[PDB]
């Protein structure tokens, strides 16, 4: 699984 | 799975 | 699976 | 399954 | 799994 | 899929 | 997938 | 998956 | 994935 | 997984 978070 | 998230 | 999302 | 989401 | 966070 | 969003 | 958005 | 945004 | 971003 | 970003 993989996650990009721009916040 | 994979998620790109911009907010 | 897979997301993209622009908030 | 895939989703574009922009909001 | 991996994460790449912005924020 | 593929999107292109000028707003 | 794939995105472009110029806003 | 790809995404540029410019805002 | 990737992503590009300028804000 | 790679991230650019200008801010
Ligand atoms: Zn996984
Ligand atoms: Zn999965
Ligand atoms: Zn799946
Ligand atoms: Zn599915
Ligand atoms: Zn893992
Ligand atoms: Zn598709
Ligand atoms: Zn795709
Ligand atoms: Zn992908
Ligand atoms: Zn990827
Ligand atoms: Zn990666």
């Amino acid at each position: 699984d993989s996650v990009i978070s721009l916040s």
